């Protein structure tokens, strides 16, 4: 239910940021490359947020644009992508790679980023094309 | 818990809003219908929202009145509606419209909207008629 | 985690009071002798809660004092006893007229009370007579 | 999701703080040794927070810096060792005093503690030695 914060960057640890609204301090996890269009510490930050449920654990995703949350959301609708792989997908590379990559079949990009594997590489990128079609954004 | 929120329409995605309160933007989800009387982005606006808690999830959904708010909590108790659902039921039509429907008892009105039930049309007339006894509201 | 709200009475309607902290409105259940104190719609009120959550539910139980909520936190540690039962005891007499009750035995008190249990009055006598030695307060 | 709060000290009844930040009254749960850290009720408190959720309980687990928060995290990574258990470890000892404790392996030390365990005791140097080896702080 929470789609976005807006608040002061209190401190910046990758992949962590503590963004204080109000004077509560939220713990934000983004994606590496996100962290350079971050605002200074001290500084108001707006980022897009997912928020993640489960029974034992209460998380947030956080996102430069709207572009980016999309695709993670879409990303992690597949099964053996999880939030934490979808972070290294986003960190490994930028949004228009990702799409440039899924549209071509190119499997060979996803097979070098961190812990994908070989037959999820190939289920994500039918899935994600097929995904695609229905949506809009920025990045095309 | 939360009953009621109070800020700036951030943006409007129907069926999403974006609504922000301090700096904390929250995703609202109204029926279509109740879209068309909100403000405009920037304004202030006051939604009277249901918070539906599940395992996987926290969501909000969000109306005009306390009468589509009540209305919206009792359709979701008969088996076989959801909230999705219920949306279409104020979204697909008014208020208004339903309750008389529900004690005139006429089946053919509820079955033109989206993937409701022709049994279901009917089990909603019929559930709906004994709830209805028991409350009060403008609507009536 | 949420032990007190402060903010502004929007709508009381037994049991529920709509309080706005920021422009959040929260729905907290009370006593319906906790009424009485309430200050007026439109002004300024201190409520201490207890926070109940479920995997469906986010609830908020709230008291005008400290005292009453240790009562209702130990009332709902009986099996058979749960929130909304406790309200009605707590509706039913004051925080004094229990512990009075209680100490010289009177399940006859407790059976007056809505769907309480002869079998359970005389578990919560025992129960409670047990648990009120260890602890402080202006109700003693 | 929750790591910071910043707000005013309500009141301290050891082990809880209630600090208020914005008109929300959070109760927060610390070691009994930063209790004496902290300012006086009516003046401003930063505490870093852990976020335990669970099906039936949210909770606040409050400390003075970063370097307790951590070492807090990974005691309650151990099996046998809860929350209870570990505000103990940092609430009958310092920080300070328990890391060399595991780096020398000294059981003696960790036994006296509150109902902690003799092999347990054992298990605590064995495994936290381990996870020791891996982070950085002013602690260290």
């Amino acid at each position: 239910m929470i789609g976005r914060l807006r608040g002061i960057i209190i401190e910046k640890q990758p992949p962590l940021v503590l963004i204080e609204v109000g004077g509560v301090g939220y713990e934000v996890h983004m994606p590496m490359t996100c962290f350079y269009e971050l605002p200074e510490a001290g500084q108001e930050a707006i980022v897009f947020t997912h928020f993640v449920v489960r029974e034992d654990a209460q998380l947030l995703y956080g996102f430069n644009n709207k572009q980016e949350r999309t695709l993670f959301k879409e990303l992690i609708k597949t099964n053996g992508v999880g939030p934490k792989l979808a972070l290294a997908i986003l960190s490994g590379m930028s949004a228009q790679q990702f799409v440039n990559a899924v549209e071509r079949e190119e499997v060979g990009a996803l097979v070098k980023l961190p812990g994908i594997g070989k037959k999820t590489a190939e289920r994500l990128i039918v899935e994600m094309k097929d995904r695609f079609k229905g949506l809009h954004g920025d990045l095309f």
